[PDB]
């Protein structure tokens, strides 16, 4: 994915498209009552990366979560759905890669810039979710 800077990902983004998010949440083990609220939301995403210090805010009018970390160093993340995972974030090959592990399970969220839009790609097992954000200018 070329030689992009992580700075190109920085800033405030807004969801404009989502496909397969409900299927992905299912694979995580999220309850219907929760999946309904999750898929219904039009969240913002605020990404800030100072050198290797990464912070991602996931914000909706009802619920807001965030994580902060150092690229390359594992940390305990509390996800929005309530999972406690061992997560490492890396900016590899021009893409922000968030790898999660918990209870013997695995999931990877990959964020890249493409055609000016933030392309978020969530993967667990055979399930792939693709969510598109655009810059809030
Ligand atoms: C009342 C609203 C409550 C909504 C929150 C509840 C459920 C959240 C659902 C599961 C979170 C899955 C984490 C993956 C997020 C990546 C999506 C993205 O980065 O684009």
């Amino acid at each position: 994915n070329a030689m992009a800077t992580v700075q190109q990902l920085e800033g405030r983004w807004r969801l404009v498209d989502s496909k397969g998010f409900d299927e992905y949440m299912k694979e995580l083990g999220v309850g219907i009552a929760l999946r309904k609220m999750g898929a219904m939301a039009k969240p913002d995403c605020i990404i800030t990366c100072d050198g290797k210090n990464l912070t991602i805010k996931t914000e909706s009018t009802l619920k807001t979560t965030q994580f902060s970390c150092t690229l390359g160093e594992k940390f305990e993340e509390t996800t929005a759905d309530g999972r406690k995972t061992q997560t490492v974030c890396n900016f590899t090959d021009g893409a922000l890669v968030q790898h999660q592990e918990w209870d013997g399970k695995e999931s990877t969220i990959t964020r890249k810039l493409k055609d000016g839009k933030l392309v978020v790609e969530c993967v667990m097992n055979n399930v792939t979710c693709t969510r598109i954000y655009e810059k809030v200018e």
